[PDB]
């Protein structure tokens, strides 16, 4: 349960994330560069906490590359790189908005100091409500408007979402209060749309949720790998497509999903397709201060 670990991921994390802005260059495969990160993750003796995500423009999270991929980058394209490292269960969570081979703009300074805002107020004693108002007004001040549907979340040993969110947003029922030994991410995202996501296909991501009686084979054997291989944290479709071909990985996919085996993560998109900007770190709760294990 050591703070070393939580701090080397995300030190880890960190360096994965710096490099992967200076590869995001416009004509960059979203495969290959998915690929460097998640690589680069392994050479640093880490593990992926989940398949590094590369979301563009309206499309807010939730969006990794798989085999055949065609997606290239180019020049003006608001890239969210959502990095993941985990050090024996204790996770780092942290992401960074660059808009492809230009500079930052309002709407991403407003994510920015949005979370530089939450992180300042974050203290031992705290409740969570404060954190999502001093993240609102950064956001709305600048005339922009937090996504309401996707926020921050504790962190525990390989349990990426704890249950305690952080909107974006300030809510008067929010009085969780922080305290010594809690890791959050804090994740705001502001767009320039109505400030809401919502679900789109394809399905590229994926979790075991719970082991459950399945007939077909094929199927069956998927769920053992997936539970053996990926436990409890988030896994990519492309992790798996060199395992089966596409037709039956999709099948098995589909069916493990029905038979409520795993989670389906789909493609999040802003409800106006209004660009979208997200900035995340990840912290740990002191006594005397938080501490930004991926700063
Ligand atoms: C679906 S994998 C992406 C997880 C995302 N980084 C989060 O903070 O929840
Ligand atoms: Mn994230
Ligand atoms: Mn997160």
């Amino acid at each position: 349960m050591d703070t070393e670990k939580l701090m080397k991921a995300g030190e880890i994390a960190k360096k994965v994330r710096e490099k992967a802005i200076k590869l995001a260059r416009p004509g960059m495969l979203l495969l290959e560069l998915a690929e460097s990160i998640e690589k680069m993750i392994m050479e640093l003796g880490g593990k992926p906490a989940f398949p590094v995500n590369l979301s563009i423009n309206e499309i807010a999270a939730h969006y990794t590359p798989y085999k055949g991929d065609t997606t290239v980058l180019k020049e003006g394209d608001y890239l969210k790189i959502d990095v993941g490292v985990h050090i024996d269960g204790f996770i780092a969570d942290t992401a960074v908005t660059v808009r492809v081979g230009m500079e930052e703009d309002e709407l991403m300074e407003a994510a920015k100091e949005a979370l530089n805002a939450a992180i300042s107020v974050a203290r031992a004693g705290v409740e969570i409500k404060e954190l999502g108002k001093a993240i609102e007004n950064e956001i709305r001040k600048r005339g922009f408007k937090p996504i309401v549907n996707l926020s921050g979340h504790k962190i525990e040993r390989y349990k990426l979402h704890a249950g305690i969110s952080i909107p974006n947003i300030y809510r008067p029922h929010d009085n969780y209060v922080l305290k010594e030994g809690d890791v959050f991410a804090i994740e705001p995202f502001a767009t320039i749309g109505a400030g809401q996501v919502i679900e789109v296909p394809p399905t590229l991501i994926y979790m075991y949720v719970r082991d459950v009686p399945v007939r077909v084979a094929q199927a069956r054997f998927l769920l053992a790998k997936i539970k053996r291989e990926y436990g409890t944290l988030p896994f990519a479709y492309r992790w798996l497509q060199n395992d089966m071909p596409e037709g039956q990985l999709k099948l098995a996919l589909k069916t493990l999903e029905k038979a409520g085996a795993i989670y389906g993560y789909p493609v999040l998109k802003e409800i106006r397709n209004g660009i979208v900007a997200q900035f995340e770190h990840t912290i740990i709760v002191e006594k005397d201060s938080v501490i930004v294990t991926t700063e």
